[PDB]
């Protein structure tokens, strides 16, 4: 299809503009826009992402698949993140797609993206009971002060854990942003082989020691 | 698998690894490392990269993946080339192996990486006929002295072509390096529905005017 070619021919012009996007003047300006973003949709809806699909070419939309992409690639990853506790190490990607969930943890459209700031509230998602990969599998291991680490532009990022709920997928309450709070939550779907309820694991921004092991 | 949740936590860990080998002096050492291997390969035999397989995981193999990878990626994009008298711009992988030739070039185990030198001949390869991509459809259309750029590690090399040979696939004189010359090979097979000859389009270094429109 030219629909493969036109991949083909951006998988090539991404890896050139990666060579010139990748300073740390750009890297300041890509996370400034984020920040920028963020403010932007602090009042948007948040949709459960198994039981609703985004509009995903809708304007809005597609400028968020330009945000942590100055490379222009389809598909990036646009961040990662480590849980040690439970041994996790998982690429973000932009939305909660089907395709993006089976390949790693998914960033829930409307929410924050995850930069870091006071008033947000990424919401990172991932799969439980995905045949042949982990993904979120042992989210609920997770325990209270356990540490997060978000890698993203090439900076680190400290959250510790503070609240874990069990809810149902309509009620969205405890993933609002708060504006004197930088906070993320990353949900999963819950109990095995049902996936009627959502796991809401709740995380503050801490200090980062430069010498933490876990870096 | 196991297999998938590695490969997920690879796809995080060179995410990572990108921010901390991105910085012109490790672009300078890779580059110069990738020469390095270029020198040592001088004497390699060179196969059809459709009639055989290189040993995946022998020593020296695993090596070879190692060189223009220094963010330690599975299968990344090693470099781009441009060839625009047949608007083909596409990336190039380590080896030639099927998935590899489905969804880009590749390059061909034994011949020197595309970083340019004197006494190197990288052979680059791409399909011809594979449904639903175009690879090198059109490198038959390709004339005498048409330019070639490769970008590679924020560099980019000029070529133009000065020879086109069809020859069996056994006969690979063509493609042998010349310690006086900095040339590249275009490969791709012919002809159509047959594919029992190989195509190799020569071009050889020349100087890269900045001002060049097709850059």
């Amino acid at each position: 299809s030219n629909a493969n070619n036109a991949r083909q021919a951006r998988v090539a012009q991404s890896y050139e503009n990666s060579y010139e996007v990748d300073s740390p003047a750009v890297r300041d300006s890509v996370l400034e826009a984020a920040r920028q973003y963020n403010t932007s949709v602090v009042g948007f809806p948040i949709l459960d992402p198994w039981l609703n699909r985004a509009s995903k070419n809708s304007g809005p939309y597609l400028d968020y698949l330009q945000q942590l992409n100055p490379q222009r690639a389809e598909r990036p990853v646009i961040a990662s993140i480590s849980i040690p506790t439970i041994d996790a190490h998982l690429p973000i990607y932009h939305g909660t797609d089907t395709a993006t969930l089976e390949h790693g943890l998914g960033h829930l459209y409307g929410s924050a993206l995850p930069v870091g700031g006071t008033g947000t509230h990424p919401v990172i998602t991932g799969h439980s009971g995905l045949a042949n990969a982990t993904l979120f599998d042992n989210l609920e291991d997770v325990k209270e002060h356990d540490p997060i680490y978000i890698t993203v532009q090439g900076e680190t990022l400290k959250y510790e854990v503070d609240a874990i709920n069990v809810v149902l997928p309509e009620d969205t309450k405890l993933l609002a942003p708060d504006p004197n709070k930088d906070q993320i939550t990353l949900i999963t779907c819950t109990p095995y082989a049902v996936n009627s309820h959502r796991l809401l694991v709740r995380a503050h921004r801490v200090d980062l020691d430069p010498n933490d092991p876990n870096l």
